[PDB]
C-alpha cells in the first residue's frame, strides 16, 4: 500500500460508496492502482469503445465516417441532445461518435453499436485490441443499470486505462484514426466537474464521463501535463443505493490526489 492509495482509501470512505482508479504515467509506464482489478459499471465511458471500434473499421473503408444513418423517433432514448435535431433524418457515423463522445448523446451510442453488430462488437474489439475484461451486454439505457455484483456492461479501471492508452497514445488504431479519438476527446463537454476539475489548469486532456443508476460516476482521460509525459487515469465510482446522488467531486478528488502524488 503507497501514500497515493492510502489516500484514496480516506477518500472512499468518507465518500460512502466504492471507488476505483488506475493511472498510467506513460513518463515511465508505471502505475497506480486503486481496486484496479474489480469490476465497475462503466455507463457511458462505454463510448469510447464504440466510437474506437467504429473508427477501426474506417480504417478499410475511408468513407464510413460519411455514411448516413438514419434518425427515427422511435429511436430516442433518454438523453439525445444531438439526435433529436436529426430525427427523420440522418446523421453521419463521423456526427454520431462526435454525438456520443462530445455530448453523450445515447441514441448516438445505439447507433454506434447496431453499426458494430450489438454489444457483443463492441466486446470483439475490445478482444482484438487485447483487453479481455471489458464487456458491452445491453444497449442504452439500459446498460446504465450499474446494479452491485452485476458483471454486465463491466471492466476493471486497469483494463479500461490499457485500452485508453492503446487507443489514444499507442499502436491500437491507424495514426489518421488515433488523432480522430483524441480531437473528439479533447472537445468532449461533460467533462469540466469529474478528473479535469482535479488537475492543474495549465494542463490539458479529452475525457469521457459516464453516469448512471447506484449514483455511479465516472470518468475516463488522457492528460498531457505541463513539463510531463502523458498520463492516463481512469475514476470509477458506484454506491450502494439505486438513488444515490451524482458525486463529480469524488473523480475530481481522486485525480487531484494523483496530480499531487506525481
Ligand atoms: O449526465 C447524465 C446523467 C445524470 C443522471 S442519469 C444520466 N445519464 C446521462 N447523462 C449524460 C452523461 N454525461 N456523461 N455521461 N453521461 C442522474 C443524475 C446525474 C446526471
Amino acid at each position: 500500500t503507497s501514500a497515493v492509495q492510502q489516500k484514496l482509501a480516506a477518500l472512499e470512505k468518507s465518500s460512502g460508496g466504492r471507488l476505483g482508479v488506475a493511472l498510467i504515467d506513460t513518463a515511465d509506464n508505471t502505475q497506480v492502482l486503486y481496486r484496479g482489478d474489480e469490476r465497475f459499471p462503466m455507463c457511458s465511458t462505454s463510448k469510447v469503445m464504440a466510437a474506437a471500434a467504429v473508427l477501426k473499421q474506417s480504417e478499410t473503408q475511408k468513407q464510413l465516417l460519411n455514411q448516413p444513418v438514419e434518425i427515427k423517433p422511435a429511436d430516442l432514448v433518454n438523453y439525445n441532445p444531438i439526435a433529436e435535431k436529426h430525427v427523420n433524418g440522418t446523421m453521419t457515423l463521423a456526427e454520431l461518435s462526435a454525438a456520443a463522445l462530445q455530448y453523450s448523446d445515447n441514441t448516438a451510442m445505439n447507433k454506434l453499436i447496431a453499426q458494430l453488430g450489438g454489444p457483443g462488437g463492441v466486446t470483439a474489439f475490445a478482444r482484438a485490441i487485447g483487453d479481455e475484461t471489458f464487456r458491452l451486454d445491453r444497449t442504452e439505457p439500459t446498460l446504465n443499470t450499474a446494479i452491485p455484483g452485476d458483471p454486465r456492461d463491466t471492466t476493471t479501471p486497469r483494463a479500461m486505462a490499457q485500452t485508453l492508452r492503446q487507443l489514444t497514445l499507442g499502436h491500437a488504431l491507424g495514426e489518421t484514426q488515433r488523432a480522430q479519438l483524441v480531437t473528439w476527446l479533447k472537445g468532449n463537454t461533460t467533462g469540466a466537474a469529474s478528473i479535469r476539475a482535479g488537475l492543474p489548469t495549465s494542463w490539458t486532456a479529452g475525457d469521457k464521463t459516464g453516469s448512471g443508476d447506484y449514483g455511479t460516476t465516472n470518468d475516463i482521460a488522457v492528460i498531457w501535463p505541463q513539463g510531463r509525459a502523458p498520463l492516463v487515469l481512469v475514476t470509477y465510482f458506484t454506491q450502494p443505493q439505486q438513488n444515490a446522488e451524482s458525486r463529480r467531486d469524488v473523480l475530481a478528488s481522486a485525480a487531484r490526489i494523483i496530480a499531487e502524488g506525481l
